[PDB]
């Protein structure tokens, strides 16, 4: 039960990050009321992709009540508001307010770097590392 | 902070679910001190597997204690004991004991089975609609 605690609204962006290419976007999620963050690669930013990224979101976090995200094409489009509300989530683009997101963003970019780094990646992640290394970039963050 | 709350330890196994071929076998955690589950899917049942799955499981659950597992190789493996210890986490296989792992792997196909009819679906689920529809799977059974 919520009570009075906070309201169930997720932040939701796209970050570019090389060193996990070539699926080097990173789809990315806080939740507000936690500051819980879910990240997942992907290899181009297309609504798709964020439907996929929120699906496995629903499953970590549940399903929201609100998110909010930028006027990007692959949040606008008439597949993902669709898709939103065949889930029954509502979506803003605020006023034509993100912080958190933005704070998410550079903060899992420091942490891939430092995990990287301490594998002796100085460079691109090799394919083969790279899912692990973002399953702890997430853990690092989130527990 | 645990308290007097639930040790944690997860019970983890694999299953094989041909709905979802041809990365068919499911690697299932459940958390004994919640209830939650994690699925993923994978090609093979391999040590590496088992691997990418904690990995993503820890992200989501955060680190456990122990882990609960069967004899099984994937498990037993010298690879699979190094990636536990790299990860201070202990591993059982019990007296030579999972009884929440064999219902979440029942509760996780039928549920499945479910969605997919739900979708049209009657046998195997299209690739391009897996990841969403074990996410979906995943939510409907931890929220």
């Amino acid at each position: 039960g919520r009570g009075l605690g906070p309201l169930q609204i997720w932040q939701t962006d796209f970050t570019l990050e090389p060193r996990m290419a070539p699926r080097s976007w990173l789809a990315v999620t806080v939740d507000t009321a936690s500051s819980a963050i879910v990240v997942t690669q992907h290899g181009r930013v297309t609504s798709v992709a964020a439907q996929h990224h929120w699906a496995t979101a629903i499953a970590v976090l549940g399903r929201p009540k609100a998110i909010k995200t930028d006027n990007g094409s692959c949040f606008t489009s008439k597949s993902t508001r669709e898709w939103l509300a065949r889930w029954g989530i509502a979506h803003t683009t605020g006023i034509p307010g993100q912080a958190m997101v933005e704070r998410a963003n550079r903060l899992l970019k420091d942490k891939i770097r430092v995990l990287a780094e301490g594998d002796g990646f100085m460079k691109r992640i090799p394919t083969s590392k790279q899912g692990e290394l973002l399953a702890k970039a997430m853990y690092a963050l989130n527990h």
